[PDB]
């Protein structure tokens, strides 16, 4: 059987404080959030670009406070979306190595993601539980606000589920999690969004990860209980129609993978096996990252590391598949072999 084997470790930030990673397939570029290289650049936060073609790159200054989201869109080549506790959403071009657009959200931004349906929309999750929807065609302000349904507390996770020709769940929209609440914001034909409460009760942390083909999401969270533990639940999206013919959207657990006692939470991953057999892998962050088979719910690999894993990111370059795990100072590269 093939599996991931350790290749190399790269130091990202001697000062630590790395948090999240994103990969641009079109430019073969892994970006990693870090504080600025100290006593070299001005103080702040930005990303180190790592060229995966060469496995070499450079630092791009972006924000004044910690980065809480990073995402590339498929529609705008190399255009990095970032969210920061400095109250901004920014678009930074890997083509230009410069910040090309800033939106001042007016409040700390705890998450962001792109629309995967037919729009260049940005979702920004705020400290008060609202989602602002920005349209790249409008550079001055947001075009929608999706207000907090229950509590007003930070919206810490956003993950887009694209529409599909699937009888199980054809709809597209954004999965959204605050510290105490989870909803699916269905995108309608007219590009407005409608909320659907999900049967999850977060109690201090939550992270949504989506797998497009399979209409599943991975939700890693702590339940709202006094004494509990973090778990990662592989969820299948579902729906029924109301009397007007509009859907009521929900989800149900397939597999529950129990984890650790505490919330400061690995941004996990869910993705297609490099084997291209339609199997899906679930990778969960102890000083280990565990890889699970989504079909069977059984464990495939335990990738050991000297430090806690903060983020996990699969990537492909030159007909080979890789996995990156991020710790506070370093990134570990594994190859599928
Ligand atoms: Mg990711």
């Amino acid at each position: 059987k093939h599996k991931y084997h350790f290749q190399k470790t790269f130091t990202v930030s001697q000062a630590g404080n790395c948090r999240i990673m994103a990969y641009c397939d079109a430019l073969s570029c892994l970006v990693i959030s870090q504080p600025s290289p100290q006593a070299s650049f001005l103080p702040g936060f930005g990303v180190k670009m790592l060229s995966t073609a060469n496995m070499k790159s450079q630092y791009i200054p972006m924000h004044g406070k910690q980065i809480r989201g990073l995402a590339f869109s498929s529609y705008l080549r190399g255009l990095l979306l970032s969210a920061s506790l400095d109250n901004t959403i920014k678009l930074t071009s890997l083509e230009t190595n410069t910040v090309v657009q800033t939106y001042n959200a007016g409040r700390p931004v705890w998450s962001c993601c792109w629309c995967l349906d037919e729009a260049n929309y940005i979702y920004a999750g705020l400290a008060n539980g609202s989602i602002l929807v920005y349209d790249v065609r409008n550079t001055s302000s947001h075009v929608q606000e999706l207000v907090a349904q229950k509590a007003r507390c930070p919206l810490v996770s956003l993950s887009y589920m694209p529409r599909a020709a699937s009888a199980a769940f054809p709809y597209g929209g954004v999965l959204a999690g605050t510290l105490e609440d989870a909803s699916f914001w269905e995108q309608k034909m007219d590009f407005s969004h409608w909320p659907h409460v999900l049967p999850l009760e977060p109690g201090g942390c939550i992270d949504f990860q989506t797998e497009n083909s399979s209409r599943h999401c991975l939700v890693t969270y702590r339940p709202d209980k006094n004494h509990t533990t973090i778990r990662s639940v592989l969820m299948e999206m579902s729906y029924r129609l109301d009397d007007t013919g509009n859907p009521i959207c929900s989800c149900q657990p397939v597999h529950t993978f129990f984890g650790g006692p505490t919330c400061k939470l690995t941004k996990n991953a869910i993705f297609q096996s490099p084997e291209n057999d339609g199997n899906i892998l679930v990778c969960t962050g102890a000083n280990s990252a565990l890889l699970w088979d989504a079909a069977s719910g059984s464990l495939l690999q335990d990738l050991q590391t000297d430090q806690p894993v903060l983020d996990i990111c699969p990537f492909e370059v030159n007909r080979n598949s890789y996995l990156a795990t991020l710790t506070e100072k370093m990134v570990h590269i594994y190859k599928w072999e």
